[PDB]
């Protein structure tokens, strides 16, 4: 039987209204709906793993998986295994995989985050999920950020103190932040950016969104405008959204928007959002396309409709060689040349480098750089040829060229992380000096960039 070079993951997002869920919501874990939807000729193939959010849900962790695992059962006919659970106030994330993938998931790790301080903590923050897929680590963000039209900058706040806090994955890559501990990570929730736009706009905004015409109302989304700003969400990836916007609707039916305000939304007027949305960020040149993106048109419990994504993921394999894991291998090494990082920083402490991959036995501290002043102002950290030579376990190309390299650059004063990238091993060539880049972010800010080139030996 052999291992999986793909899969399939489904992201499920819905905030519930505090309303329990109708009898029937197969649509939602088909992909039916508003917007790119699944294929009619695919609704019994199961998808490999799935992982549902919810915000504002009523339900127990047990009534909540009864109705899960029945949904997917009816879809299937496959009894889902459940990989992880875990809630936050009304915040909850279950993931489900198929039977035959429970010797291959491990490292199952839960985390939540409260965000705000006193008046603003006690219900908003996210909760998370990571594991292993054999060779490929996967992580999982359900997060539901702070409400209102005027509140962008909080929900952005929300976001960077959930990035920093949440605490998923190897607790060995103690520079990275969840942003580069996975191979493929997924965030998703109730991010609650809405369409800025005047209040006076509420019916026009309504005639463009019977007329399917959403060009004019995306342009003003806060969350789309925000990362073009690079102010949320750097380096994340959203599939294009071609669904109206899944908030705030009259319960009981999708044909109105209640966008007024009244006294149980404290006077603000919520005019028609797209609240509820999949972001993914993936290592350099690991394959990851976005099959489904959509909202539900028949699930009319809550103010909100249920949003799905699908995806196709790149893994790999446990590989094991005669020499690796539990040695190197002496035909393989990873050589960094005429390597120098670019920083922001007006700090002048000096650097060092550390490498962190799961293809060595254990992190690599650099020698400290050579610190020079830039034309523009900037700090540039040269290492020149100064880089010590990685010792991969395994020296096969069929494992190495699919891995990956952490970097962080510390100051040597603090030890505190200035910066965290990621290097690819996908290279064109071997035995060849290649360029290599990635930007550098710290507490997912921009921080800087790294740039040189690599000299890859692999046994063939
Ligand atoms: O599509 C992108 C994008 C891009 F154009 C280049 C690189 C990475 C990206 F995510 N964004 C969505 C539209 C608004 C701009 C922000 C980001």
């Amino acid at each position: 039987q052999p291992e999986p070079d793909m899969i399939t993951i489904f992201i499920g997002t819905w905030n519930m209204g505090n309303a329990p869920p109708p009898k029937k919501i197969t649509s939602w874990f088909l992909s039916k709906g508003q917007g790119k939807t699944r294929d009619d000729s695919a609704d019994y193939i199961p998808h490999d793993i799935y992982v549902i959010g919810t915000q504002e849900d009523p339900l127990s962790e047990k009534e909540w998986l009864e109705i899960l695992k029945h949904s997917l059962q009816e879809i299937t006919s496959v009894t889902f295994k459940t990989v992880a659970i875990h809630t936050l106030w009304n915040i909850r994330i279950v993931v489900l995989a198929k039977p035959e993938h429970e010797n291959r998931i491990s490292h199952i790790c839960t985390d939540n985050v409260k965000t705000g301080i006193a008046n603003t903590l006690g219900n908003k923050g996210a909760v998370g999920v990571s594991f292993m897929f054999n060779g490929t680590s996967l992580g999982f963000v359900n997060s539901h950020l702070t409400s209102g039209s005027e509140k962008k900058l909080r929900r952005n706040q929300n976001y960077m103190n959930i990035l920093r806090f949440l605490a998923l994955g190897d607790k060995k890559l103690s520079p990275f932040n969840i942003t580069h501990r996975f191979t493929h990570l997924f965030w998703f929730g109730d991010l609650n950016y809405r369409v800025d736009l005047p209040t006076w706009e509420a019916e026009t905004i309504i005639q463009k969104i019977k007329q399917q015409q959403y060009a004019d109302l995306l342009s003003h989304d806060q969350l789309l405008t925000e990362r073009r700003e690079q102010k949320v969400f750097l380096h994340f990836e959203e599939e294009e959204i071609t669904f109206a916007p899944t908030y705030r609707f009259e319960r009981l039916t999708r044909d109105k928007y209640a966008y007024t305000k009244q006294k149980a939304t404290g006077m603000k007027y919520n005019l028609p959002s797209w609240c509820d949305r999949v972001l993914w960020k993936s290592y350099p040149l690991v394959h990851v396309v976005c099959q489904s993106y959509g909202s539900t048109s028949d699930i009319m419990t809550s103010d909100h409709s249920p949003v799905f994504a699908t995806f196709e993921a790149g893994v790999t394999s446990q590989f094991v060689s005669k020499n690796g894991p539990g040695t190197v291998d002496s035909q393989g090494q990873i050589e960094f040349l005429r390597c120098y990082a670019t920083l922001k920083t007006k700090s002048q402490t000096k650097f060092y480098l550390e490498f962190h991959s799961s293809c060595l036995e254990s992190f690599v501290k650099s020698q400290e750089g050579e610190n020079e002043e830039g034309s523009e102002g900037e700090l540039v950290v040269k290492f020149g040829e100064t880089l010590p030579k990685l010792k991969p376990i395994i020296s096969d190309p069929e494992y190495l060229l699919d891995q990956h390299i952490l970097i962080s650059i510390k100051s040597s004063d603090s030890d505190e992380s200035y910066g965290e990238g990621c290097i690819a091993l996908r290279l064109e060539a071997t035995e060849t000096q290649l360029p290599i880049y990635t930007p550098l972010t710290h507490h997912g800010e921009l921080t800087g960039h790294f740039q040189g080139e690599i000299k890859l030996q692999t046994s063939q």
